[PDB]
């Protein structure tokens, strides 16, 4: 595996706006983090959104984490119902372990 | 920061279930309060369209959120054509999570 | 309530392969009984296809399937521009519990 001994990698499970996800993609790129994207549907809106699978050493979580909140943080829009302000973008993580990591 | 007290786990619930459950299962997930993204999946078998979720819930939902996806997507008889079938099914996974963050 | 006797544990895999060995890989899985589910995946640096396949697999069989991607996609590197892009890229994950309802 590619894990050096005594260290351990995540895998990251990032679920964020389409309207974030490309600036997110090229900022992961920017910094060397490693993607793969799906396209999902949230369960409440059932509107489209993506979800970034991210494999990354345990010593750049925290870069990683504060490279999404700074392209997919949450922030207020006005909308008309039927001017109200809602929340839009966000990010949602979940860092998951990961036992073993193999490039063949 | 991260969204889970001291002592308490998360977990990361993936099923995978037939396409004509996914909507009720969906607004059963809805209805109980629980979170899901899904993904329009393949099966390595038989190739044909099936629907993977992905829910992070807390350890101590993860009884009920299984029982909504029994209920909603278990295996079961179905009369159809008159001749009985099996119809649904759901294959879960319940994975641990190290730490849950909102940005 | 779960299907892992105890004692033993499962494992989540997630192969990111390319598109071009993905039947094959597909094939081989089912051949040798591990079961899969396939999602249409991006690159997040090529922004192009890919398939990802998760298997969730008992520990004492993790080597097995090991072996078998990389039978089937390893040393099948290739060059592209928009770059060294790999047969696989495989993490194996714990899972605590495996339940079919
Ligand atoms: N039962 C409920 N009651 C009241 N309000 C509800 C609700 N379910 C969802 N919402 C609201 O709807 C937003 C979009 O949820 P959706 O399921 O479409 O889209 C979600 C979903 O695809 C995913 N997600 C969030 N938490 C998750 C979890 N625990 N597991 C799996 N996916 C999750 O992230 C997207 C953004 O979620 P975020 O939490 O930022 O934003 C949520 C939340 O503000
Ligand atoms: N350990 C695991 N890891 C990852 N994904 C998993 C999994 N177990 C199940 N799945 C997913 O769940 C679907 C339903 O599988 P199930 O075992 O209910 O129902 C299966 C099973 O009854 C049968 N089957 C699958 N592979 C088989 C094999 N090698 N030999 C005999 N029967 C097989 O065909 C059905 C459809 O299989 P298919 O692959 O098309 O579709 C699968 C697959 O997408
Ligand atoms: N740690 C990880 N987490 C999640 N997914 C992962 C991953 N490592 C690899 N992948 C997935 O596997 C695919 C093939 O990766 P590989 O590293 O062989 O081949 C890579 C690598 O040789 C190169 N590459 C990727 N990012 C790079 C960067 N920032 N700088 C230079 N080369 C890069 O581009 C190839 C294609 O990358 P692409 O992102 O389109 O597609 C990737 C990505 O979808």
């Amino acid at each position: 595996g590619l894990v050096p001994r005594g260290s351990h990698m995540k895998m990251i499970i990032a679920i964020v706006q389409d309207q974030d996800s490309q600036e997110l993609a090229d900022q992961l790129v920017k910094n060397n983090f490693r993607a793969t994207k799906l396209a999902t549907t949230g369960g409440f809106l059932r509107a489209g959104n993506t979800t970034f699978l991210c494999g990354v050493n345990d010593d750049r979580v925290d870069e990683i984490l504060s490279v999404i909140n700074q392209t997919c943080g949450n922030r207020e829009q006005l909308v008309s119902p039927i001017p109200v302000e809602v929340e839009v973008g966000g990010a949602t993580v979940f860092v998951m372990p990961v036992d073993a990591f193999h490039q063949f």
